[PDB]
């Protein structure tokens, strides 16, 4: 049965790591990673979550199974952290949230549930995106069409082509917007953007698919649900995949929320009913030790503000890594417009550099970016931002 | 979009639970269970899963990604514990270990897997089976078939029925076999029945998954194993589906591993490369918590000692319920052969009551099993025998 599979594409990521680990060379700098460095080039477990672990270790009696949609006071926490406190949503008991094993987990469960419950064919990906997304919707059967987004020349968004592009898309079809710091531009809608596709998409008939990995990774945890709420307030439907991954730094915990939303509680519970069908069907019921964690920290005042400050302290490094970014490539020698750099929001953005120097980065200098370009701004230090901005120097 | 979404059925698990809370009647007995109970009553975090997760919280120093198939530890430990420590499996590399969201998300790997990258269209099941083997296969978009299984006059494997079921299975079907402990029977092959079925899937060309959830729970892990390993002896390709929820009590922290073997390295490689794959656009990487618990435990000579010492006393408890079930049944004047009983393996057995009895159970005293039957023997105490066998009797 096995004898003629064809094996996977080779892994990218696997990948790019191998290689890095592989050189010899000092001192090799990868802005490859996928996840949040800080200033000593580790990925440390936050203090709020080590505290609120410890807590749990004391106080867990039972590791009976949750329920399908996991841990309630985590479903009313991500539903603040979405809508706001107080928000009609909420209020008006409009939404569901079953928590997930990571953002790709609720991406996975929206997309089985579209599949198996809607007329819903086929979803929209900005160009570029994460990669894994088209392989997540693809897996459920649908079809993943993209549009136009990154303005390769002025490094901006090209909204009046990304307006143009989803002229194509049909009523009944769904458009995945990123909530914040889109991955892998760095490249947001302003709020009046947001606002003039909230109204564009209620005209044509889209169905929102808000993924929203980064939430206070740009401005803030309020100012970066402001697009969110701007299609919440328009729609009476959307869907949320929401990550933990990240903003917690709980990536291999694998905390993930799916948020469903319908014009009335009626309609939502007798929708989400098929939603928890569709987790039941895959995984069962979902992982508690990294939810109970953010849930723990989401309810408590006191690890609440360690969190948020934890938070507040990836934000301003990485604001700082892209400010001294674009100043050290001025005084290296570069000669050219990096501005955009610090306009862009989170950790990744297109440097602007062809594929081929990002090869020749790796070959020559051991500064190592996914070869498509996504570069990490938080792989990037004090201490090795000299030698990567001569590096890039070189190549130009 | 939603609008005129069917609800999913009513939670028969939701469910029963739910009427059971609400009954207001002591003693109530709850035998509708889905895991473990101990003779309080209670589910508790076994002692080897505390020491591990507090070595955890002191020594854990990132939450970065684990990688597609999880902890490498975790995936050595659980092909020992399949195949048996010096097994040619092992020897030969021809097995390769995804750690995975519980025993479930293991079957839907497989599932996934097998409808993307093979010709399988069908998976035969036993009837009974658990309920939710039908939904995992489904979801993937693969037929699922019956075997007979059960003898319900005899409360015995009906072998020859069996057997004749599967003459109607193709060359290139799958069939799915519980390793142990079968779920919801308790009903097991002999050594010798494994071996004519390891023998008889070879001629006809089926594909074994096994669903392995229950090691340590019949007779002992090794015990547990046999029929999976003549399975292993006999096949170049198999699946094993395992899960950790129950003889760990880790349920809630989804804890499992799809292990697919074939003739050899090169092979067994190419195509778990492509269930990385399906892995990858479903939930992207396992959670650790659950995990690292495991591979500490069962890689460390101390905590593997307590842990076994925990299962042996789970598994002990259950057959002395088994047995006082049994004897009380008979000593409250239930005066026909419930032996059955004391044969049969691990939590579940069909009481051998009909459909109506068990509503007249719930209804009239308070003893609650699951519609179709199941009863779970770990909640019964000494107790609450008395009372249970009692309101049996007065059914009969
Ligand atoms: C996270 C991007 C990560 N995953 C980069 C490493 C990798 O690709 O493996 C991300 C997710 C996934 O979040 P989870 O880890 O919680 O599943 C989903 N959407 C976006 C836009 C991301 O950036
Ligand atoms: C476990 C049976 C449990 N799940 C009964 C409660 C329920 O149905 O929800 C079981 C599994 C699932 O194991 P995981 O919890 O690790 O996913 C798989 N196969 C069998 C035969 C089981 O009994």
């Amino acid at each position: 049965m096995f004898e003629n599979i064809t094996a996977a594409p080779a892994d990218p990521i696997l990948g790019l790591a191998d290689l890095f680990r592989a050189d010899e060379r000092p001192g090799k700098i990868n802005l490859g990673i996928g996840v949040y460095k800080d200033e000593t080039g580790k990925t440390p477990v936050l203090t709020s979550v080590k505290k609120a672990e410890q807590y749990l270790l004391e106080n867990e009696t039972t590791k009976n199974y949750l329920g399908i949609d996991g841990i309630p006071e985590f479903g009313r926490c991500t539903q603040e952290l979405l809508f706001g406190k107080g928000s009609a949503l909420i209020n008006d008991k409009r939404a569901r949230t079953a928590q997930t094993p990571g953002g790709t987990g609720a991406l996975r469960v929206a997309a089985d549930f579209l599949a198996k419950n809607t007329s819903v064919k086929r979803v929209w990906v900005s160009n570029p995106s994460w990669p894994n997304h088209k392989s997540v919707f693809n897996s459920a059967g649908l079809e993943v069409r993209e549009y136009a987004y990154y303005d390769a020349e002025n490094h901006t968004l090209d909204f009046d082509a990304l307006i143009n592009s989803l002229n194509e898309a049909q009523a009944g079809d769904v458009v995945l917007f990123h909530g914040c710091c889109h991955n892998p531009t760095g490249i947001d809608p302003t709020l009046e953007q947001w606002q003039t596709l909230a109204q564009l998409s209620v005209e044509k008939g889209w169905l929102p698919l808000f993924d929203f990995a980064y939430q206070g990774f740009a401005r803030g945890l309020e100012e970066d649900a402001e697009g969110l709420r701007a299609f919440a307030a328009m729609h009476k439907e959307l869907i949320v995949a929401s990550s933990y991954s990240k903003n917690f730094g709980l990536y291999n915990e694998r905390v993930g929320a799916c948020t469903l939303v319908a014009a009335d509680s009626e309609t939502v519970d007798r929708a989400f009913s098929q939603m928890k069908a569709a987790i039941r069907a895959n995984y069962s019921n979902p992982p508690a030790h990294g939810a109970s964690v953010v849930a723990t920290i989401l309810s408590n005042d006191a690890l609440r503000a360690i969190w948020e400050q934890e938070l507040t302290d990836m934000r301003q490094r990485i604001q700082r890594m892209r400010q001294l970014f674009v100043n050290t490539l001025q005084e290296k020698g570069a000669n050219r417009d990096f501005s955009f750099i610090i306009k862009q929001n989170g950790m990744f953005s297109f440097s602007g550099l062809t594929k081929e120097q990002v090869l020749r980065l790796r070959e020559e200098f051991g500064v190592y970016a996914v070869a498509s370009g996504r570069v990490n701004v938080a792989g990037m230090t004090p201490d090795n931002m000299a030698p990567l901005c001569e590096a890039i120097v070189a190549v130009l």
